[PDB]
């Protein structure tokens, strides 16, 4: 029943609410959307055996955030790479067929120890689903890392995203 | 260490690199800047006795992020409120007179347990500096909370921001 890779246009469709349906998970649209394509997604395998996503974002100097962050010293904001990981975990929940709107619930340790310059080519996200809880509220817990051109730069442990039937 | 409150235009000046000077801390400019004003900043008091910042962001429905996040369900992204806390801690380091460019280093527990709708009036940030380290790299550790119209919605423990001179590597 399941598609395992998505193009930018599949994601934009999701952003309109047309991939998972109305009242279900949506990715944000530009300029908040931090994913160009989902290269792989399954509910088996991964670090913990409970699924995995691999996603990419193409970089070029003209990306909007580089001009305002910072003047004379462009660099992609860490919060945006962080948010991509939440975006992806949300996407995963909706992709599993669960109903409701997505909201990030937070995380454990987050680390930034590198940066994305405008001279980079591609950012890649790797997410490992640790647990899904299907009680009175439905939620996913995952670890994620963000890499730029092969090199690992951010990490986030215990990312939490939850789904809300009635919008918190 | 002298001025204890800043206006939006002080912050835009900072964003140009004209408040703390070249090679020192800068806030980002719009649309990444998540602060309209810093209502209070000192290096004494706060939760831990090592300083405090209180800052505000005015909300209105036409803020850019509401239109793309999400279509049919606008809500301020949590990462942006989070980033405001890092922006503020960075600002604090430069305001103390330390040299170097700011980079968020991460945090411990982050919690989102409410939201900012476009019908809100004002987001307020409260940051408590826990520790500053002035070793070979200079950095600040702080807890912060984000509130909307009086109500507490996000919290971040162990926010870390560090300063990087022209010799310091990333
Ligand atoms: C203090 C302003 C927060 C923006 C910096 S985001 C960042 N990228 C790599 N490290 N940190
Ligand atoms: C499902 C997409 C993940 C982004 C939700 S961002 C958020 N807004 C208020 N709390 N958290």
């Amino acid at each position: 029943t399941k598609q395992h890779a998505f193009t930018r246009e599949d994601l934009l469709r999701c952003s309109r609410g047309e991939l998972f349906g109305p009242g279900n998970a949506q990715l944000p649209a530009p300029n908040m959307l931090m994913i160009d394509r989902i290269v792989h997604i399954s509910d088996v395998g991964g670090k913990y055996g409970k699924g995995e996503l691999v996603a990419e974002l193409d970089i070029n100097p003209d990306l909007w955030f580089f001009a305002c962050h910072f003047e004379g010293d462009p660099v992609m904001p860490g919060c945006l790479g962080l948010d991509a990981m939440w975006q992806l975990v949300g996407f995963y929940l909706g992709w599993q067929g669960n109903p409701g709107r997505g909201r990030a619930l937070g995380s454990g340790e987050v680390k930034f120890f590198g940066q994305v310059l405008p001279t980079a080519k591609k950012v890649t996200y790797n997410i490992h689903i640790k647990r899904t809880i299907n009680r009175s509220l439905v939620l996913a817990i995952a670890d994620g890392t963000v890499s730029v051109d092969g090199r690992e730069i951010y990490s986030a442990e215990g990312l939490r995203v939850g789904l809300f039937t009635s919008t918190f």
